[PDB]
């Protein structure tokens, strides 16, 4: 009954294995593993904000070569309104509650926080995958850049 998809020696292999969130602002940490001899190197990671992954859609769409192509979708902005608001009401009611109620409530809060968090570097990663996997989009060179280039692609 066994029914597997194998992978044997891919060629482009990204993931986002690590992120960092300061004041709700994430960076994700992009990782590139390639046997392909257009990258200057076979395993190399960069840091890239939201906005550099619109640039990279933005860019990708805009380019008028690839009107017979599906672009994938751009991830979504992380958003963590919700979580937020509801860890600054907990905190203003701590002396309304016992000790054991709090410390329950705030590690829920922490649960939803972090499966927010997951969620977004989801929405993320698989946009990257999806542009690996294409045959025309994964040798862009905007996208080369996007992967390699290790400064602050924003500022
Ligand atoms: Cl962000």
């Amino acid at each position: 009954s066994v029914s597997v998809d194998l992978n044997v020696d891919p060629s482009l292999q990204i993931d986002i294995p690590d992120a960092l969130s300061e004041r709700d602002k994430v960076k994700f940490t992009v990782h590139t593993k390639t046997t392909l001899p257009t990258f200057q190197s076979p395993e190399f990671s960069v840091t890239r904000q939201h906005e550099d992954f619109v640039w990279l859609h933005d860019t990708l769409t805009e380019t008028t070569d690839y009107a017979g192509l599906i672009i994938p979708p751009a991830p979504t902005k992380p958003d963590f309104d919700g979580p937020r608001e509801k860890m600054q009401k907990l905190g203003e009611g701590e002396g309304s509650m016992t000790k054991e109620e709090f410390a329950k409530m705030k590690q829920e809060l922490e649960a939803e926080y972090l499966a927010v968090f997951k969620k977004t570097v989801s929405s993320h990663e698989v946009f990257l995958q999806r542009l690996s996997s294409h045959p025309v989009l994964s040798k862009d060179r905007n996208f080369h850049v996007f992967l390699e280039y290790d400064q602050d692609l924003s500022v």
